């Protein structure tokens, strides 16, 4: 908009503990032979839980994503209802957001690509979801050839 605005880049960091929580849960149901909680969303092996901590709940405007990969691959960052307390609820399929920001990189080059229109729609939303709580949770789906160790995934906001 304007080349003048202060920007704050906030990293989506790997949430190893809850990722595992979720990983053990899908087990459990296996060893127990119990079914899920009706509309419960079970973390697949290909997904990993990421965390985003909002440094300034207010005055965040969202500006652009800053996601890049090490190898050619694909990733999908599906947001999560800010009403989901991983301390309390079990993530419900319905708690996932629409849409998701899908990013990918093709073989020969280094240039990142994504689903623009959607990555922007989902984006403009973080500026408000920030005012709900200082913690945002996401579920990243890794393609083939990609694993957590190839990704940088911060979100750049504008300071109002
Ligand atoms: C300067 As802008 C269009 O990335 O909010
Ligand atoms: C889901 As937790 C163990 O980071 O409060
Ligand atoms: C071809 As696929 C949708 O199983 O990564
Ligand atoms: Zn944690
Ligand atoms: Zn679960
Ligand atoms: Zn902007
Ligand atoms: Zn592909
Ligand atoms: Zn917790
Ligand atoms: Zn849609
Ligand atoms: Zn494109
Ligand atoms: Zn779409
Ligand atoms: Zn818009
Ligand atoms: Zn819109
Ligand atoms: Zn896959
Ligand atoms: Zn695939
Ligand atoms: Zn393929």
């Amino acid at each position: 908009d304007g080349p003048q605005k202060q920007q704050l880049e906030m990293p989506l960091v790997l949430d190893q503990d809850l990722t595992q929580q979720m990983r053990l849960r899908v087990e459990s149901l296996k060893q127990r032979g119990e079914k899920k909680q009706d509309g419960e969303k079970l973390i697949r092996p290909a997904e990993s839980v990421y965390r985003l901590d909002f440094i300034q709940q207010q005055k965040l405007q969202f500006d652009h994503w800053n996601v890049v990969l090490d190898k050619p691959g694909k990733v999908t960052i599906t947001g999560t209802s800010q009403n989901w307390t991983p301390d309390l609820t079990n993530l419900m399929t319905r708690q996932l957001l629409d849409p998701a920001a899908i990013f990918w990189r093709k073989e020969d080059s280094d240039a990142m690509d994504w689903n623009e229109a959607d990555a922007l729609e989902f984006g403009e939303r973080l500026s408000d979801l920030a005012k709900i709580r200082k913690v945002m949770y996401f579920l990243i789906t890794f393609g083939e050839g990609v694993e957590p160790a190839n990704l940088k995934a911060s979100v750049v906001f504008n300071q109002l």
